[PDB]
């Protein structure tokens, strides 16, 4: 399956990711500068709010249970599983 993941922040985006493909690397791959700095799942730069949709980021480490409920998502590791709004550069919320 291919996904429709909108991204959101003068950003207002919507990529097609298939379901083996990262999102990080897929808006990239479509010009749109995410932040990063690992692009391992452990840190929080690259961090972003699910507003819709599903994720599979299960080679995340960083963020804890409560962090995932709340809806963060790391952007590097992040594998979408359904069409996704995500809202991007969110980071500083978590501190
Ligand atoms: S860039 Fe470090 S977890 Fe994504």
């Amino acid at each position: 399956a291919t996904y429709k993941v909108t991204l959101i922040n003068g950003l207002n985006k919507t990529i097609e990711v298939p379901d083996d493909q990262y999102i990080l690397d897929a808006a990239e791959e479509a010009g749109i500068d995410l932040p990063y700095s690992c692009r391992a799942g452990a840190c929080s730069t690259c961090a972003g709010k699910l507003i819709s949709g599903t994720v599979d980021q299960s080679d995340q480490s960083f963020l804890d249970d409560d962090q995932i409920e709340a809806g963060y998502v790391l952007t590097c590791v992040a594998y979408p599983t359904s069409d996704c709004v995500i809202e991007t550069h969110k980071e500083e919320e978590l501190y």
